[PDB]
């Protein structure tokens, strides 16, 4: 029992981690096989991030200004490449430390670890969820960009996040390993705001299930609800609105308390009507939003 | 910017998780050099854990008895004791994987991570903290035990906390890596009830401060107080009592954001009378007690 906002073991992305330099920007690189990927910002100089040119900052680039450095040892670049907001620097040696990989894109709402990273190495491992705005409430400071987001099955790692920027309103953005930008937001330095920010109802459920499944259950009442007055709800509050896809994944957890999916929506609905109360669920005064049905499923059985 | 519940790197603990089995019960051990640390009660049969005799438990087993598998392969056992509630598998192999260790027993209010471990594979990786009745609101299932609590400084791991039991309460017990149980319980299948859990007033303290550094303020307040003054709050909302050197401990966050310690205390004793009032500090709807003073200037600063 207990549960925990818990990250995947990062060993497997401690090992991929690089420091990438360019003149005198710093950040981190991810090293797979015979290729490292940073954000191609690091080509920027201050006067650059206003309005930069990517193309033509990299024409001024060769692949001895590419400073690759893993633990203390230097890494030979033999190739560069611009892919949307990421380089790729090809080196002459492949990480023997590879993992099993996929360079996956996530949806809103998904959850994922991130390994932030100073200078090439690792200073800590939190859980994130990728806000349905396309941002993360992550903590990054000057310097960690490109750290990234994964995921773990079995040995298999799905890098599906790369750090890149802060918004000014302290909230974060960045890439999948393709250099896509989750959301409208671009690598530069101007004021971009962020959408609104729902709530994950489908996770917030699922976090009530696993409530349940631990002990905390005052919430639960003798109502239920129905689809569409649940979303009328789930509106009201900037909740995201429920669908039957979000139904069927509850469903093992739906099956393992034998409370139906729509009578945990309808005690949702009174919690968001009502309020907690000064009480807590799982040690949280608010609904929380970032375990997916995935991860309390996991979490609850001990999947490693 | 952010602040994140943030666990350190678990990499160079995973490289020393293994599973050890005796008889029918196989739980997590930790392999450092060529010492194997597991919870003496993986010796025990449901029958013998109501009233377990270790000594006379640890008779009927050898060397051999002892299955201990590190990824796919089996270490062989040249050595056996007991050492307080741990016992400690002589193994003729060093672990290749070994990284710069201490053992070291924390007093409660401090944080530490847990990578959860089931068959000596790592589940996941959470931050926790010493609670001042000492137990640790963990994520634990059966096949949990020996899975580990450890602080990382640079290169070096300080294994604190190692698995043993849950409460009936479903709050977690366990020892520091020379056996002795941190509080007053036993490995043994009886009730055993915990004392007052007990708010971590200098951690309290130290995230207020954390907020103020990420843009949350809302909570200062134009009061002051004394030890004192704030001390008989503390004791009527079951906080610990703030001392001088909790006071010096806050002194490097107290420099950086000008608000002087006894002017937090203030702000958190309104908090402790009014409440929050539908607000939120650092997105929590309750004041966070497991960040010490160092775990902030430690993630505010980037430390690696
Ligand atoms: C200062 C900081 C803190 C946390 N995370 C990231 C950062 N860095 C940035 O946001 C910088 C690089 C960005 C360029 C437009 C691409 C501006
Ligand atoms: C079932 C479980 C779940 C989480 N953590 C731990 C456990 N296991 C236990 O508490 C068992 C082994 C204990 C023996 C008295 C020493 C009783």
């Amino acid at each position: 029992s207990g549960f925990r906002k818990m990250a995947f073991p990062s060993g497997k992305v401690e090992g991929c981690m690089v420091q990438v330099t360019c003149g005198t920007t710093t950040l981190n690189g991810l090293w797979l096989d015979d290729v490292v990927y940073c954000p191609r910002h690091v080509i920027c100089t201050s006067e650059d991030m206003l309005n930069p040119n990517y193309e033509d900052l990299l024409i001024r680039k060769s692949n001895h200004n590419f400073l690759v450095q893993a633990g203390n040892v230097q890494l030979r670049v033999i190739g560069h490449s611009m892919q949307n907001c990421v380089l790729k620097l090809k080196v002459d040696t492949a990480n023997p430390k590879t993992p099993k990989y996929k360079f996956v894109r996530i949806q809103p709402g998904q959850t994922f670890s991130v390994l932030a990273c100073y200078n090439g190495s690792p200073s800590g491992v939190y859980q994130c969820a990728m806000r349905p705005n396309f941002t993360i409430k992550g903590s990054f400071l000057n310097g960690s960009c490109g750290s990234v987001g994964f995921n773990i099955d079995y040995d298999c790692v799905s890098f599906c996040y790369m750090h890149h920027m802060e918004l000014p309103t302290g909230v974060h953005a960045g890439t999948d390993l393709e250099g896509n930008f989750y959301g409208p937001f671009v690598d530069r330095q101007t004021a971009q705001a962020a959408g609104t920010d729902t709530t994950i109802t489908v996770n917030v459920l699922a976090w009530l299930y696993a409530a349940v499944i631990n002990g905390d259950r005052w919430f639960l009442n003798r109502f239920t609800t129905t689809l569409n007055d649940f979303n009328l709800v789930a509106m009201k509050y900037n909740y995201e609105p429920l669908t039957q896809d979000h139904v069927d994944i509850l469903g093992p957890l739906s099956a393992q308390t034998g409370i139906a999916v729509l009578d945990m929506c309808a005690s949702l609905k009174e919690l968001l009507q009502n309020g907690m109360n000064g009480r807590t669920i799982l040690g949280s005064a608010l609904l929380e939003d970032e375990f997916t049905p995935f991860d309390v499923v996991r979490q609850c059985s001990g999947v490693t």
